[PDB]
């Protein structure tokens, strides 16, 4: 149908905007602490602590398969990255502090993304 196509164009354009958002968020992680899944070879107990692991590479895979239907779903995954870290790692660690800084800096980016998604529809 013509409508399914229109719908698919909207999803493609959302994917386009979310790809830009993801790049901007990932620039706020210059140490690459959040770039890849926590290694279960190196942290074998991790899943006993964290039930829904997340990381930027995993978000990117989902993004490129057009697997985010709306900004809320994307934000959910970004918040997992931060929240998983702040639970597993103590306050006085480079990991926890990195997540606080990513949260604070990403807020600005996400605030305008929400306006852009509402604005462009």
């Amino acid at each position: 149908s013509m409508e399914q196509v229109a719908m698919e164009l909207r999803l493609t354009e959302l994917t386009r905007l979310l790809r830009s958002v993801l790049d901007q968020l990932q620039d706020k992680d210059p140490a690459r602490i959040f770039a890849q899944p926590v290694s279960l070879k190196e942290v074998p107990d991790y899943l006993d602590h964290i039930k829904h692991p997340m990381d930027f590479a995993t978000m990117r895979k989902r993004l490129e398969a057009q697997g985010y239907k709306n900004l809320h779903e994307f934000e959910e995954d970004f918040d997992l990255i931060i929240d998983n870290c702040m639970k597993y790692n103590a306050r006085d660690t480079v990991f926890y502090r990195a997540a606080v800084r990513l949260r604070d800096q990403g807020g600005v980016v996400l605030r305008q993304a929400r306006r852009e998604v509402d604005s462009i529809g």
